[PDB]
C-alpha cells in the first residue's frame, strides 16, 4: 500500500512510510546488511540514476534499523547519512565520520550511571581521538618532513598497533573497536549519500571506503549512479599514467591498449569496492507498476487532488494516463499507455513535479484547458531538454507561429522526416524523447477547440515537413544551409494565412526537378496558361470567368500563381485546404469572408526559390455563413492531437503520391467526358484530390479523436481509393448502419469530419462535370455516394436533374465546376487515345 | 476590476498599491508563498517576458511583504534584496545573508521595551552569531589543518546539534531559528535579483540554496533567466570530470555519452534547485485580460482622459486600440489588431508609460498630427529597439529620405523581401518585432495630408524591395556588398526626386533579358531608337514631335533614355508616377510649374548599373497647373498607411507581371489597332499599365 | 569608514576575521542595509560632500579608453556598483564599438573554460554567441541608455 500524496511537500526529509516507492528494496537491503554481520570490507550499493530517490531511499534503511535498538538481537548503530556535496570543500572524509561517531559516542557516555566505567571509557575514548589527531596530517601533506620519522617510530601509543608505522587504517580500526564497546553495538553503519550533484567530492569517499572502512565492525551502503562513478574512476586511472608517455605513445596500437588498460583498472576498482552480490538497484517506477496485462512488482496508488482520503486514491499509471489521455487528446489505445511508458521510464523527481505542477493548478483551476495544464507542467519539466533540442523557450509566444518552426527543428534533429511529425516519444536521445511529448501537448492545446488552427498545423506544420522531404532534400554544409534558405522562403514560424503558405508550397512542388514535363504535380495540375494548334477535343485554355458563383470562388481560392521565367498558374488542394483555414478564421461578419476569398488570388508574386536553378457570388457567402456558423457550433467539442494531426495528413500525403502518378499518363484526347475510370482528366484528378482528404478525415478521425470510444470505420482495409469511389462511399455506408445501431449522431462522433464535408468550397469540387465515372456500376456505387454525402451534411448538393446531367452526357451550375475538365495539362499532349 | 490612470499624480517610477497591474497574480505568489509555510527546500524561481521588470517585481514583493505583519496570520520578513552581481568578488552569500539578517534581528532587538527579554535574546543571537563565525573558514579554506579536527570535536554547546561534525548548514539552520523567535515569524524570505551582467557570480548563489537555505524557516525567491542558470550549471558539471579524461577520450563515442550525462545532471539540478510547481511567470497585458471574443480573465480598465470617473473608463485592449488606429491609420478590424497584440505583449511597466506619453501629449496637443503623436510616445519606449536595430535613431532626422533607408534595412534584417514592406511586426528577434509599429508610425506620418510623399514611398521606400525581389533571383559578403551598393545607385539614402528614382530603375529592370528579348519588361516597353525597316502595318520607329500638348510632355515624362554598349529608349509607367511627385511636390506659382515640367522633358541619359556587365505646353501646363490647385485641399482627406501603401503597389507590381506576361507571348504583324483581346501595340500596353495603377488604388483604397 | 572597506575591493580572498567587522552597526550614519557596503557607503560619502559643496549633484567625469581598452572595464564596473545616485551625473567617452569588444570579452570570462574546450559544435558555439551578443547589448543598455548617449559629429556630418 503505497499512496502518494502529490499536495504533500513530496520531499526526502518529509517521506515516511506508506508512501516509500521502494518498500521491497528496503526490507530486504536491511535484512541482507544484517545478516552479513551475524555471521574484510562490508560494503553495499544502492545504484540508480539521476532523481530515482536514493536519498529518499537510503534516509529510510537508517530509520529502519535504528527503531527497535535493543529488540534485534544483532545491534547496529548508524550515524547521520553523509552527503559528500554539502561537505565542506577540503575536510577527509575520516574526519567526517569520526566527528559524527565522537558525538554519537559522548551521548552514550553521558548516558551512563556508573560513575567508574564512564570514567575508564572517556579516557580510552580520548586516547583514541589523540591518536587520530596526531596522524590526520598524512592525509593533509603535500610533502614529507624529516621529524615525522621519528613521529613514526613511536610506539609508546599503549594500545596494540599490531603494526607500527602510524597507520590511520589501524587507528581508525581501534577507534571504530572501541565506540562499539562504548555503543553496545555488533557494528556501526556508515552511510554515504548520492553524488549526483557534484560526484568530484566522491573520489575522496571511494578513497576512504577502501583505506579505511576495511573494519568488520564497519557496514557501509553508498548510493550513486555506476556509470557516473564509472567515469570518476576512469578518470583517475588516467591521471596514474605519466603525461610524458601519453603524448609520446599517440599510436592507435597503443593507445587501443591504454584504454584497455584503464578498462580493466577501472572494471576491478568497482569490483573491489562494490561487490556485485551486495549491490542493489533502484526499481523504476515502470519497474514497479508493470504493464497493463501483466500485474506490476508493487501496486502503487496516487491521490490527485487534497482532502481525500487513501480509498479515493488512483494507481499512478492511471493519474499519469489521465494527464496523457487528457492533456494529450488521446483516446485507450497503443499510442496512449506508450506515452505514459515513457514517463514512468523518467526519473521520479521529473515524473513527480510533472504529477505536481499538473494536478496542483487543476484543482486550483476545477476547485480549466486540460491541454493548456500539461503543456504548463511539462514546459517547465522538460525545460532543459527544450534549450538542448534548440526550441522555443518564451511563453509569451506560444502560439501558431512558434508551434508550425518546432515541428520542422524537431523532425531536423529526429531523422525522422517520414513520421516523425507524430511527436511520437521513440527516438533514440533523450531530449528528442523529452520534447516529443512537450511539442505533442503544443498541438493538443493550440488545436483544442478549433478548425482552422488544426487545419494550419496540418498544412503547415506536418505538410512542410513532407514537402521539404521529397522535393528540396534531394539538393543537399549544404543542408544546414539549404534549411535556411527552405525555411525563409516557405516563412515557417512567421505565416500570414494557409493560403499565403500554400502559394508558396505549390511552388516547392514544382520547383523540384520532375521529368517528362508533365503537369500534373503531386497534389496540383499545372493547367496551361496559353493555347495553340493540334488542341483535340474540347481542351483549349484555362478560363476562369466561365464558372459561376460558389464555382469561381472555390476555384479562385485553389489557383495558385508562381513567378517564374513563365508565369504559371497552379490549380492545388493545399490552396482549398490553406482557404479553408483562412476562411474559418474569419467571424460572422460577412465584410471580412469577402477578403478572405480575394487576398488568395491576386497580389499573388511567388518568385522562384533560390536553390531552384530557373450576383451568385452573395449566393455563396450565405451558404458560406450557414456552414460558418455550423463550425463555431460544433468546433468547440472538437479535440484534436498530434498523432490524429499527422496521421490525417499520413493518409492525406500518400494519396497524392498515388494521384500523382495514377493520373500522369492516363491522360487521353477523349478524356474530357470521363465516363469510363480509364479518363482521368484534370477534374478527376482534384475530384480525387478532394476526396482523398475528406477520406484521410474519414477513418484517421474516426480511429484516434478522443471524443469517440467505439470504433465506427470497422474491420477490413483502408486503401484510400485512386480512381474509385467505390470504398470511400462504403466506409460512409458502414458508419451509417452503426451510427444508427448506438442511435448516436453525426456530429459529436465526427466533428472534425462533418464540417469539412459540408465546407461550401469543397462541395463544386466532389462531383464536377469532368469527373462521375459512368459505368453500370459506378453509378451505381455513386447514387448512394452522393446521397450519402447528402445525409450526413442534411441538405442536397445536386437536385434530381443535376445528378442526371452529370451521369448522362445546356444548364448551368450554381454548386459544380464545368471549364476545368475542358482545360489542358501543362506536357500533356493527347497523341493517343483510350483503349477499349 | 483595475483601475489605471494616466494622469495620476504620481510618477510612473515607483511602485504603490496596485501602481502595476501583476498584483493580481502577486497575491497568489504572496499567498503560495505563504503556503510551503503551514508545513524543507521552498524556492520559488520568478521569471517573465525577456527584459521584463524583473528588479521591479521583486521588490514589490518584499514590499507587500513587509508590511503586512499582524493583519496576516503566517508572518514573514524580508531581507533586503540582494544583488549578486553588486557583492564583493569573494564574499559569500552566506555572509551576505547574514550581515542582512544580523541588522534585521539587530534592529528589533533595540525595539524591545523589557529588559529580561532583550537580555536573554541578545546573548542568544551573539552566541549564534559566533558559532557562525567559527566556521566560516571552511567556506574559503583551499586546505584542512589539523587542528581544525579538535574544532570539529568540540561538542561544548548548548545549541544541541543535531550531527557531530562543524556542518555550516546547521550552524546556520539555527541562526536562523533564532532570528525567527526574535523576528516573530514563522519564515524569512531572501531575494535575489538577476544574475545578469555577470553571471558567472550565480554560481555562489546556487550552490547557497542549494546547502544552507534547505530549511523550513527560509523561503527563497530566484529571478533570472534558467537558459542562463542551466548554461552556468552546465559547466560546472563539465570540470567535474578529470582534464585527462577529456583530452584522453576525445573518440565521438566517448564524447557523446560524456555530454549525454551532464546534461541529465543540469537536468536534475535544476528540477531540484526550482521545482516546476514553484517557477512564476510574469504575465503579459495580452495574458491578463485575453482576446476579444474570448472572455476576460479580468477587466482591467485605463484613464483615456483626466478626471474621468470608473463607470466611464474603457478597455485596455480599446485604449491601445484606438490610439494605433488613429497613429497607424487602420480600421477596426484584424490588421491593427494584430498590432494591438503586439504591443499586448510589452512588459507591463512600458505599456503603461506609452499610453501615458501618447495620452498626456494628446490632452496638451488639443486643450494634431496623431501619427507624429504616436511616433514620439512609441520613439521614447522603443529607442532601445531601434538603436540595435540600425535604423534612424536621430530624432530630428524623422523625415522622407531617412525613412527610405530605414525600409530597406528593416526588410534586410527581417529577410523577407517580398512582404516586409507591409511592416507587419511578424519578425521573431524582439528589435525587428517592435521596429515596426515604430515605422509604421513614421510612414502614416512622413504621407499624411500629402500627396507627394504618398508615391514617394510606394514608388521608392516600398518598391525598392519588389525590384530587388526581381533583382536577386537573377544575381543568386557578396550580398551584403549587393544591398549596400544597391542603395547607391538608387540613391535611397538621398531621393533628389521621384523622377531619377524611376529614371535608374529603368535601367535596372532592363538588364534582365526575357524571352526571345520581345522588349517587354515589369511595367514597360522597350521603345527603339532607330526604325526597323520592312515593317508589316505602320510599325515604324518612334519621335516625340508627333504628339501634341499633354500628348508629348506626358510621353516625354514617361520617356527615359538608359546608355550604354547599346543604347535603349524606354517608356514606363513609374517615370510617368515619377513626373507626378515632382509636380505635387511643387508649389502653386506658375513659374513654379516649369522647373518640374522641363524636368521631366530634360531627356538625360542614365548611367547603367554598376553591378550589370555594362506655348504649346500650355494647354498642358494651365491643366497640371490647376489639377494641383485641386491637390491642395485634397491632400488633407487622405490619410495614408503603412499597410495602404504596401497593398496599392502589391496589386500595382504584380499585374504588370501579368500585363508584361499577357502582351509579350502574342507575336504579330498587323496588330497596330487592336479590335480584339488577342492584339496588342507599344501604346496599348500602357493603357493596361495606368489602368494597372488606378485600379488598385481604386481596390486598395 | 570608507578606507574600512576598501579591502573588498583588492582582495584576492575573503578573510573570515572581516565578518567581526562586517557585523558592527557602531557607526551613527545608520547605513540602511546590514553589513559593510561599499556601494551604501559612498552614496552618503557622496550626500555629504553635496551639503559641503552646496550643489545639487556631482558629475563625475570619464576620458576615453584609446590607448588602453583594458582599463575601462573598471570604469563601466565602478560605474554601476557605486555611481548610481540621484546626486551623481556620470559622462562617459570611448568608442562604443570598442565598450562593446570590452565587454564581449568579459561576458566570455564568466563561461568555464571547460565548457568552451568541451562544447565546440555548432548548435551550442551559436547559442553561445546569441546569448553573449544578448548579454552585452543589455549591460550597455543599462550602463548607458541610448536617450542619452552622444554620436559625435565629423566634418562630413558637419
Ligand atoms: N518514496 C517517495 N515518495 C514520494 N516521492 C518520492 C519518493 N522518492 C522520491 N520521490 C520524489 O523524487 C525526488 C527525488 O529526490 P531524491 O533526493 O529522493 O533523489 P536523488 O536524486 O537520488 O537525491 P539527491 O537530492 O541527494 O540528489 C524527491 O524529491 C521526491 O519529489
Amino acid at each position: 500500500k503505497i499512496i502518494i500524496n502529490l499536495f504533500a511537500p513530496n520531499l526526502p526529509g518529509s517521506t515516511k512510510e506508506d508512501d516509500l516507492i521502494q518498500k521491497s528494496l528496503r526490507d530486504q537491503l536491511v535484512e541482507s546488511i544484517r545478516n552479513s554481520i551475524a555471521y574484510g570490507r562490508n560494503v553495499f550499493f544502492v545504484d540508480g540514476t539521476r532523481g530515482a530517490g536514493k536519498t529518499t531511499f537510503i534516509n529510510s534503511v537508517v530509520k529502519s534499523l535504528n527503531s527497535d535498538q535493543d529488540d534485534v538481537k544483532v545491534n547496529i548503530k548508524c550515524l547521520p547519512t553523509i552527503d559528500p556535496t554539502k561537505l565542506p570543500r577540503h575536510e577527509p572524509i575520516l574526519v567526517t565520520v569520526t566527528a559524527r561517531l565522537n558525538k554519537m559516542v559522548s551521548d552514550k557516555l553521558k548516558g551512563y550511571w556508573a560513575s567508574n566505567d564512564y570514567r575508564k571509557q572517556k579516557e580510552q575514548w580520548q586516547n583514541h581521538l589523540a591518536q587520530l589527531q596526531r596522524g590526520l596530517h598524512l592525509l593533509t601533506d603535500k610533502e614529507y618532513k624529516p621529524e615525522y620519522f621519528s613521529d613514526a617510530l613511536k610506539l609508546d601509543a599503549q594500545l596494540d598497533y599490531s603494526i607500527g608505522g602510524q597507520d590511520l587504517s589501524e587507528i581508525f580500526e581501534e577507534l571504530v573497536k572501541r565506540a562499539c564497546e562504548i555503543l553496545d553495538c555488533k557494528a556501526i553503519l556508515i552511510t554515504f549519500d548520492d553524488i549526483d550533484t557534484q560526484f568530484d567530492a566522491g573520489w575522496d569517499v571511494l578513497e576512504s571506503i577502501r583505506k579505511f572502512f576495511n573494519s568488520r565492525k564497519l557496514v557501509v551502503v553508498a548510493t550513486g549512479d555506476l556509470r557516473l562513478y564509472s567515469q570518476l574512476i576512469r578518470g583517475k586511472q588516467y591521471e596514474n599514467y605519466s603525461k610524458t608517455l601519453l603524448e609520446q605513445e599517440k599510436e592507435s596500437v597503443r593507445l587501443a591498449e591504454r584504454g584497455y588498460m584503464v578498462e580493466h583498472l577501472e572494471q576491478q576498482y568497482l569490483l573491489k569496492l562494490f561487490p556485485v552480490q551486495k549491490r542493489i538497484q533502484l526499481k523504476t517506477m515502470l519497474q514497479l507498476v508493470g504493464e497493463k496485462g501483466k500485474a506490476g512488482k508493487e501496486e502503487i496508488k496516487v491521490k490527485t487532488e487534497p482532502g481525500m482520503q487513501d480509498i479515493d486514491a488512483i494507481d499512478v499509471r492511471q493519474a499519469i494516463g489521465d494527464a496523457v489521455r487528457e492533456g494529450l487528446n488521446l483516446r485507450e489505445g497503443s499510442d496512449a499507455d506508450m506515452y505514459v511508458n515513457e514517463l514512468l521510464k523518467q526519473p521520479v523527481r521529473l515524473l513527480m513535479q510533472v504529477l505536481q505542477d499538473f494536478y496542483t493548478k487543476k484543482y486550483h483551476a476545477t476547485s480549466l484547458s486540460v491541454p493548456n495544464l500539461l503543456r504548463n507542467a511539462l514546459y517547465g519539466s522538460m525545460l532543459s531538454s527544450i534549450y538542448r533540442a534548440g526550441l522555443n523557450y518564451e511563453q509569451h509566444r506560444f502560439g501558431m507561429d512558434s508551434l508550425c518552426k518546432d515541428i520542422f527543428t524537431y523532425v531536423k534533429q529526429d531523422r525522422d522526416f517520414n513520421t516523425g511529425f507524430y511527436l511520437r516519444p521513440q527516438s533514440e536521445s533523450e531530449a528528442l524523447r523529452n520534447c516529443s511529448i512537450y511539442l505533442a501537448s503544443q498541438v493538443s492545446e493550440n488545436c483544442q477547440g478549433s478548425l482552422s488552427k488544426f487545419l494550419q498545423m496540418l498544412l503547415v506544420g506536418c505538410g512542410s515537413v513532407s514537402i521539404f522531404n521529397q522535393f528540396v532534400t534531394e539538393l543537399a554544409e549544404k543542408f544546414e544551409q539549404l534549411i535556411s534558405e527552405y525555411v525563409a522562403y516557405m516563412s515557417v514560424g512567421r505565416i500570414e494565412s494557409a493560403s499565403h503558405w500554400a502559394n508558396r508550397c505549390c511552388a516547392v512542388v514544382a520547383n523540384s526537378p520532375n521529368d517528362e514535363k508533365i503537369g500534373v504535380f503531386l497534389g496540383m495540375v499545372q493547367l496551361n496558361r496559353k493555347s495553340r494548334q493540334h488542341m483535340p477535343g474540347g481542351y483549349k485554355k484555362f478560363n476562369i470567368d466561365t464558372e459561376n458563383g460558389l464555382a469561381k470562388a472555390a476555384m479562385a481560392s485553389s489557383l495558385s500563381t508562381v513567378a517564374s521565367n513563365n508565369l504559371m498558374d497552379f490549380c492545388s488542394v493545399f490552396n482549398l485546404i490553406g482557404a479553408i483555414a483562412d476562411i474559418s478564421a474569419c467571424r460572422c461578419e460577412r465584410s471580412a469572408i469577402t477578403n478572405a476569398f480575394n487576398k488568395v488570388i491576386a497580389q499573388t508574386t511567388c518568385i522562384v526559390p533560390p536553390w531552384s536553378e530557373a450576383t451568385e457570388f452573395s449566393d455563396a457567402i450565405t451558404k458560406v455563413e450557414q456552414w460558418l456558423k455550423n463550425v463555431n457550433e460544433i468546433e468547440i467539442g472538437i479535440r484534436p492531437s498530434a498523432l490524429l494531426i499527422g496521421k490525417v495528413w499520413s493518409r492525406f500525403y500518400f494519396n497524392l503520391n498515388n494521384v500523382a502518378d495514377q493520373h500522369k499518363t492516363r491522360l487521353y484526347r477523349n478524356a474530357e467526358h470521363g465516363r469510363m475510370a480509364s479518363q482521368s482528366n484534370a477534374a478527376k484528378i482534384m475530384r480525387f484530390n478532394v476526396l482523398a482528404f475528406l477520406h484521410a478525415v474519414l477513418v484517421e478521425e474516426s480511429l484516434y479523436h478522443s471524443v469517440s470510444d467505439r470504433e465506427y470505420i470497422g474491420e477490413g482495409l483502408r486503401l484510400n481509393p485512386v480512381t474509385s469511389v467505390d470504398e470511400f462511399e462504403k466506409k460512409i455506408k458502414i458508419i451509417g448502419e452503426k451510427l444508427k445501431a448506438d442511435n448516436k449522431t453525426w456530429k459529436n462522433t465526427h466533428p472534425l469530419f462533418f464540417l469539412l464535408i459540408s465546407c461550401p468550397i469543397l462541395h463544386p469540387f466532389i462531383f464536377p462535370v469532368g469527373g462521375i465515372n459512368c459505368s453500370v456500376k459506378a453509378l451505381n456505387k455513386e447514387t448512394s455516394f452522393n446521397k450519402l454525402i447528402d445525409e450526413i451534411v442534411g441538405d442536397k448538393l445536386l437536385s434530381d436533374e443535376e445528378w442526371d446531367y452529370l451521369t448522362k452526357n445546356q444548364q448551368i451550375f450554381q454548386n459544380t465546376i464545368t471549364s476545368l475538365n475542358s482545360s489542358t495539362i501543362v506536357g500533356a499532349s493527347y497523341d493517343k487515345d483510350t483503349p477499349a
